């Protein structure tokens, strides 16, 4: 009878993880996606910005400005 | 029975946390958008007034001045 019992109330407990850790997949694949394209877009800002001012400034300047 | 009412009680909280967690997404997804926008504008406006206050002292200048 403890082995009936404990068969049903594991089957109960494992559809109730599935379904949570299914959801939970999902997302987390979503805050992923966004992660990463937040992370590029300030890196592409980032980028940009300074090659602009190291261009407008020129690169020879650069080479003697350090010391 | 406690199999039963936790499989309703279960369905019953993975609809609000799926809800909740989408429309926190969809929100964090427009305050994403906005920030790279407020990064882009910011920094365009700073590369901007860096290369026409070193176009205006010129680039010779600059060579020999730190020291």
């Amino acid at each position: 009878l403890k082995a009936q019992a404990l068969a049903i109330e594991t089957e109960a407990e494992l559809q109730r993880v599935q379904k949570v850790r299914e959801l939970e997949l999902v997302y987390a694949r979503a805050q992923l996606e966004l992660e990463v394209s937040k992370a590029q877009q300030l890196a592409e800002v980032e980028v940009k910005k300074f090659k602009q001012m190291t261009e407008a400034i020129g690169p020879s300047t650069i080479r003697d400005l350090a010391v």
